[PDB]
């Protein structure tokens, strides 16, 4: 009972179909780089301006008012899941995302909620999605999302960010059983959560495995990959059993060059790439079946509009017009110029058409 | 006029020669994980217990008293070069390495010293090297080192660590000229510095390009690679002109999977790898000429001694007995157990011999 989709270029490319042009969207398009974002966000604290459907909806719609993006992604935070599981967050302006009381001992798992009840705790997200889907009025598709099991585990154990993930990785080596247990709890919670996002109106899903790079091939296939595979499999199964049409799923493994091959067989229609992997080599690794979502160095936007167009042109030339969705290699940075984001979007549209005509 | 080298396994492997066993050493073997290291270091501040030849010598020798490592690396800090160039460091216990006044404008380059005078400012390092070479009495080779131009630039612009290198990378995109200028100043200072380390007695050299991963292939070949190439070329040339025998040079580019091919042709005898690159794929990328220095996940040492031996066995099996020097994928972490470091060393020696016999 939602508006009929007008521009579905993003969805067609995601499924591997040919399109008149290359669709484009930016991770964190609804971000601090937009003056309007800080003002709206300054209404209250993080988990209040995130808990308000209308607020999340507005934040989601803001970038679309500035740029002809080919998709919108619901505004939320990957930390909503750990929170919904019973972990307290103290979002401060300086540090940012933080768990003042991180998991450290296997015993610390007892304080988490039964993953089965997490979906009911995230009702506000579902409401924001339905609302955003209604307000978008079929302009472009709406992407739902969540953090991958390993990445969420790193936040829960590290308590926040880290350049080494030493505490989280220590868990994998010293506490492999407890690590598997935590990773399973995270999977059992993400599935019903992601399914709920589709039920509420999400037309695609992206799983962010942002801390994939801290692991090597062996650990990754051992503790991260299995759950990345379980999420896609189970989400697809529940959607079919519920009578709903599965949506295209994207797996983003930042710094995951070493796992591109495994990921292309993980059950996701799209594989997101960071800027360190050359497009052509990525294509080799993933094959010719999956769609690659892709990688301009976000910092590249610091260059002039002219330089951006050229860098975009070269990026498209490497990826080729088939099975490709343009994007940045990572989320946008707070000090980036909105006008340069516009140039990126425009450049992708202009060149992708030339690369076809 | 130094003692004759008794065990040269490290040097032979570095040059590509066959050895009875695989030589092994650890980045940061002289590190906080050793109780004796903190005590000696607690004599005074960082740049005082580093400015004392006898102190640096003792720190260098400490790990060798515990483990039969096949090489020793002079104890120092990559930040000594920027400091010697005129930048003030305020080493605090919490943050660590820091420049309270980082370079931000092109004008900020004017306060740096003429790179030609940097060598004379680092005399204390040379003294510590000669002293350590004398005291080692030819037991094993002594490795000298420095940070690569880009990596040093990131510290000078960022003022310290960063998970994105946004300020440094902004320089590359917005200030490519000034970036090239700074990178050249850093090259012109490193060459005479590295040559001086050999003159003082260093029998090998390692260039740490620790922040290689923040750049992508394009930027890397554009701003990092050229200087990595200049260092090796110029150091070799000056050593020959001085009548000295060039030493084997190692290039370590952490998270530099994308540049393994270029690096193997950069003029270095050895290419250091981080733990994310599979040994076999690294071998493919580098070829069959260069020696690979290599990669156990430092965090792997959190596992039991038994598990470490197995992980070491598998690592050796992948690298093969030819052209290989065992090491960790990165420096040791402060909370690691000395006994587990011993097990790593022992495992490499035991298995490498079995892999031959």
């Amino acid at each position: 009972g939602f508006p009929e989709l007008k521009n579905d270029t993003f969805l067609r490319a995601a499924w591997g179909e040919e399109t008149d042009y290359t669709p484009v969207w930016c991770m964190r398009q609804a971000g601090r780089y937009l003056p309007e974002f800080r003002e709206t966000r300054a209404a209250q604290d993080f988990f209040s301006t995130c808990r308000s459907p209308e607020a999340c909806c507005e934040l989601t719609l803001q970038p679309l008012r500035r740029f002809p993006l080919d998709a919108a992604i619901i505004f939320s935070d990957i930390l909503v899941v750990p929170q919904a599981l019973g972990m307290e967050v103290t979002m401060v302006p300086g540090k940012g995302p933080s768990f003042p009381e991180p998991l450290r001992e296997e015993q610390d798992l007892e304080r988490l909620r039964d993953p089965e009840v997490v979906a009911s705790e995230l009702g506000y997200v579902f409401q924001a999605i339905t609302l955003t889907r209604q307000r978008l009025a079929g302009r472009v598709p709406l992407i739902g999302f969540a953090g991958a099991p390993w990445t969420l585990m790193t936040y829960m154990v590290e308590g926040g960010g880290s350049s080494t993930m030493a505490q989280a990785k220590r868990w994998l080596y010293q506490r492999p059983q407890a690590s598997h247990q935590l990773l399973r709890i995270l999977t059992d919670a993400l599935v019903p959560y992601l399914v709920g996002q589709v039920v509420a109106g999400a037309q695609a899903l992206q799983l962010f495995e942002s801390h994939a790079g801290h692991l090597g091939p062996q650990l990754f296939n051992k503790l991260a990959l299995p759950y990345i595979r379980d999420v896609a499999k189970q989400v697809k199964a529940r959607l079919r059993e519920a009578g709903l049409a599965p949506v295209p799923m994207i797996i983003f493994a930042k710094d995951g060059h070493f796992a591109l091959e495994e990921l292309a067989q993980a059950g996701y229609e799209v594989v997101g790439l960071d800027w360190t992997v050359a497009p052509k080599k990525a294509r080799e690794c993933v094959g010719k079946t999956v769609t690659l979502q892709g990688n301009l160095d976000p910092c590249a936007l610091y260059a002039s509009e002219e330089e951006i167009g050229q860098l975009v042109k070269q990026m498209l030339d490497d990826f080729g017009p088939h099975r490709y969705i343009a994007n940045l290699g990572h989320g946008l940075y707070p000090d980036m110029d909105p006008e340069h984001v516009g140039a990126f979007v425009d450049a992708v549209h202009k060149h992708s058409r030339l690369l076809r005509q």
